[PDB]
């Protein structure tokens, strides 16, 4: 069964994770985690009130049970007091990766599954590995069938 | 800390609901709880296709130290055939006048804490006891200022 | 042409219906038109802070030119202090049977179409008389296909 | 008079202008024009499929961060158009750019290459990222 996520509760998280990363002065800008992370670093730029937003462009596919990493395009420097922000942590893959680009930025996210867990500095809501996330952007209000009709 | 309930999940909570009150023909009609049990009446009704919808309306007159029930309108009959829906279930102080008054129904709410479970013939989500619930028709999407400036 | 109800949206608009209803003293309850009128009555009854809530349930059964109507269950009164509600007015054939079985009584909606425009005592939008509304109640939050493969 | 956007709203919008856009293989990327654009940016990069997204930051009106090029292939996208300040600039740093936005205003009607709603000059636009879901007292007591 997979976790619904609305587009209100993605804010309330985000919100959630804002206050947790006070002050807003500690951190110098924002990168986000295209495309995952475009979103929940937009929220954290209002809420933060940090104008400065980058993006490091991350492409992963899976061939049978390796991933293939592509990276094309990236934001300067070691991450020297800036924020990465990702939507989720899933294994940890994709952390581990940007922790090699920017071995000195803070690395949060909203979801963090088990394994990728520990590999994150801060999240907000944990999510169990047999569970599917539906983002907001990936989502839409349709209609949809009753389920007796009569 | 407090619960907060969107319209959306509200929707999603109600339909899981719905779809354990499957068939829809067992049912006769719905009563819903005034006023928590409206929404999650007229959401259950839209899913089931059940055209026949009831209210009782509850509220609560205090006397000295003690509160007591009035009922300012009531459905008929024992309840046979329909499903009694609130909100939630906290304590169950409503929820036992609604057993007296509909023995044979099917009483159902949508969030229940621990000790107004065992009054329920069925619910959906678990809430801890000293946590407070707020409901959509509560709220609104309003402007809330930044953490900084 | 689609006109898509969010549940928000749909709270706004009942609020500012509410706020046109005001003082809430003058209104002894509420009479739903089940089952449209359920949601926006719950929303009235909220706002106005009145615990009287009634239901008028009508089954309109569509064969070809011409319309089979069912009271189902009818609330008790002519109307007098009550506000009868329901979600949209069409053609105005639910509101010329309310207005017979509720004459003292204050008939609203939310959303109306020219023809049953003079039908009701007050309404909240126009909505075109050749547009589907889709109520937030017969919609969800699914999953959408990307517009785009890739 | 307040012109209140809801998330849902702002993705419908989104989907209406992504759809204009079609097909997606005529873009080499998306620029978002933080900090408005960013959402409405990044819901064109899941319905157009298109990885490549980057920012410019703008801010007298001094450069934060900013990409090359002379936007030839990409997507300039903000939240809205008022006036123009930012969309006069914006046009300079990208000239053979397709600069889109979700909200648009009489005076910045002809400013952008395309958007999808109208708004009047006097509303003010309520952006769901500067609201959240809170209690509201009732109209009435009783
Ligand atoms: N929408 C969605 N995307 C997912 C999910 N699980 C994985 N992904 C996608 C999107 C984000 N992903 C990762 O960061 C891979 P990781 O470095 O190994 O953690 C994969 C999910 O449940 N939901
Ligand atoms: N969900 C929905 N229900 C509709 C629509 N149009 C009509 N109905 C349903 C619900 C309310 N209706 C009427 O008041 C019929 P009227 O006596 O001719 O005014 C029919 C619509 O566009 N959408």
């Amino acid at each position: 069964e997979k976790y619904i996520v609305t587009w209100d509760m993605l804010q309330i998280h985000a919100r959630k994770l804002a206050s947790r990363l006070m002050p807003s002065e500690q951190w110098k800008g924002i990168i986000a985690v295209s495309r995952g992370g475009l979103v929940p670093g937009a929220l954290l730029a209002r809420e933060l009130g940090i104008r400065h937003v980058d993006t490091v462009c991350i492409s992963s596919y899976d061939h049978d049970n390796q991933r293939e990493l592509k990276v094309l395009k990236r934001a300067e420097g070691d991450g020297e007091g800036f924020i990465v922000i990702d939507d989720l942590v899933d294994t940890g893959g994709t952390a581990v990766a940007i922790r090699e680009m920017y071995p000195k930025a803070h690395f949060v996210t909203i979801f963090a599954k088990p394994a990728g867990r520990p590999l994150v500095d801060d999240y907000v809501v944990d999510i169990p590995q047999d569970t599917w996330i539906e983002q907001p952007w990936d989502m839409g209000v349709v209609f949809v069938p009753p389920i007796s009709g009569r």
